[PDB]
């Protein structure tokens, strides 16, 4: 398999007054390409926590949040486990090299 496309990370950010600063999209119910329900970071804003950490890419794949898991869930159950998030907010990503069309 290619697994050379793809790379995982933990990264844990801490909020402050600038917010986390990401967008994500995706969800069972808002499937960012047919057939596939993942959350996918789509953007990252200046000056948000996720910027100036600088792991977090746009394309990530976020697989959980402070250990609970992001298959299959609704877009807003997967949004709820982020803005329900504390000061500190762990992430498993996934890094893509491949954008899906």
């Amino acid at each position: 398999s290619m697994d050379y496309l793809v790379t995982e990370e933990e990264i844990n950010l801490t909020r402050g007054p600038s917010g986390l600063g990401f967008n994500i999209v995706g969800g069972t119910d808002q499937q960012y390409v047919s057939n596939d329900s993942g959350i996918y970071v789509s953007r990252i804003k200046e000056n948000g926590a996720a910027a100036l950490d600088g792991r977090l890419q746009e394309g990530d794949k976020i697989l959980s949040v402070n250990g609970q898991d992001l298959k299959n869930l609704l877009h807003q159950d997967a949004v709820d486990l982020f803005r329900n998030a504390g000061y500190a907010v762990s992430l498993r990503v996934q890094h893509r090299l491949e954008s899906s069309i």
